[PDB]
């Protein structure tokens, strides 16, 4: 669930959630059209993508099975749906945290009207 997600993003990034990646680029958080305009835009892109993917575990409503282990983090789930949404967030945290020297705060309550044309997952 996003509380997991949330937990995922502390722990990688330093970062709180809701001040850096509610609202940021085309993508992370309020967004959903447009093109990634970075790297951290594109993590929150793939992360979009990874969630269609797996449409019927119910991602944000899924409470999934994990550990952090040597500065990373490992899903640790038999069922299927469940390791599936877990590892969609997983990439996507650690996404972050390998692009944190491109993270630039231009991106935050990014202007509408720079998000234009379409991205295909």
């Amino acid at each position: 669930n996003l509380f997991q997600f949330a937990e995922m993003i502390v722990k990688m990034t330093g970062k709180n959630p809701l001040s850096s990646y509610s609202d940021y680029g085309c993508y992370c958080g309020w967004g959903g059209k447009g093109k990634p305009q970075d790297a951290t835009d594109r993590c929150c892109f793939v992360h979009d993508c990874c969630y269609e993917k797996v449409k019927s575990c119910k991602p944000k409503l899924s409470l999934y099975s994990y550990s952090f282990q040597n500065g990373g983090i490992v899903c640790g789930d038999n069922h299927s749906c469940k390791r599936a949404v877990c590892e969609c967030d997983r990439v996507a945290a650690t996404c972050f945290r390998d692009n944190l020297n491109t993270y630039d705060k231009k991106y935050h309550n990014y202007p509408p009207s720079q998000c234009t044309g379409t991205e295909q997952c």
